[PDB]
């Protein structure tokens, strides 16, 4: 196996993994690896109609998300189908470390599809999980693992008022641009768009985005994609919620400005709970240092 290194970008539906390199010249390059010998539940999706989570789809996602997001991994490409790639991923710098599929199957969160030392480990992992009755081998149908996914809040005003600007636990599921996200609100499972109050990063269009838009996307995306966070629901604008993300490592709204990836905006600065004085001040910090969006050649 031609072994390769990477960083976990995200865990997808069916526990396919997105792995990215270090950025050199532009946005980092990404690889979608599907875990080779194993089957996991497909998450909730929608198109002609809403289809719900399969049983054990979401608990599997969470398991690997909580273990992997932003770890350095290594991976092999067991095959390439006619442009999907199949392979193994190991937590750590070398290939004798934790095989993630083995960890998956061991919790009862995945099973093998319809031999060798690798597939012997997985049968062992499957039989340990089937004997201990973990995950989908547990005595049940699994219905309690399926989320009541709501893709629209019925009345945003009431819903924003209901929480009284008290931080709602949340997972960030997608970053459209540097200052708007898709976030999964817990414990209800409302999947909603959240814009950061008081800022606007540059945006994407057509075949050509504004300057630093991919930069700001990457910035917010590398720090927050598939992380547990808390979000202060501060107001709404149509189906979009205005709000502010809390994470231990800092305030993303506050950083984006201080690193010259965003500009203050007047309409939405009033609802910023954490203090409109401080956003105005961090804009000035990046301005005075002539940083990025504030360069003389831009
Ligand atoms: C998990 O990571 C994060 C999640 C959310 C936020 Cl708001 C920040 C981070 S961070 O720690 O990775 N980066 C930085 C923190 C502090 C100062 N700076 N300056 C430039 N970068 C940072």
């Amino acid at each position: 196996p031609t072994v390769q290194r990477g960083i976990i970008k995200m865990v997808l539906s069916g526990c396919a993994i997105i792995v990215r390199g270090q950025p050199r010249g532009g946005p980092p390059p990404e690889r979608q690896i599907n875990l080779s010998n194993i089957r996991a539940g497909n998450l909730a999706r929608r198109a002609a109609k809403d289809t719900p989570d399969e049983p054990w789809a979401f608990p599997a996602r969470e398991f690997l998300r909580k273990k992997l997001i932003g770890k350095e991994v290594c991976f092999t490409i067991e095959n390439k189908t006619p442009g999907r790639e199949y392979g193994m991923i190991y937590l750590g710098k070398d290939t004798n470390g934790e095989n993630i599929a083995e960890s998956l199957v061991a919790e009862g969160l995945a099973t093998r599809r319809e031999n060798n030392p690798e597939q012997n480990r997985l049968s062992e992992c499957e039989e340990q999980a089937k004997a201990a009755k973990k995950g989908m081998w547990s005595e049940g149908n699994g219905s309690h693992t399926i989320r009541d996914l709501k893709y629209t809040i019925e009345n945003p005003r009431h819903f924003v008022d209901s929480h009284h600007q008290k931080p709602v636990n949340a997972i960030i599921e997608h970053v459209r641009d540097g200052s708007v996200v898709r976030a999964l609100l817990l414990p209800d499972y409302y999947l909603v768009t959240v814009m950061l109050s008081g800022i606007k990063c540059p945006t994407f269009r057509r075949e050509t985005p504004e300057p630093f838009a991919a930069e700001a996307k990457f910035f917010t995306e590398s720090r927050l994609l598939q992380r547990d966070v808390q979000i202060i629901l501060e107001s709404c604008h149509n189906q979009n919620i205005l709000g502010t993300i809390l994470h231990p490592n800092g305030n993303i709204t506050e950083l984006l400005l201080k690193e010259g990836f965003a500009r203050c905006v007047d309409w939405s600065i009033a609802v910023y709970t954490r203090g409109a004085e401080k956003l105005r001040a961090a804009e000035r910090f990046a301005k005075e240092r002539r940083l990025r969006i504030w360069r003389d050649y831009v």
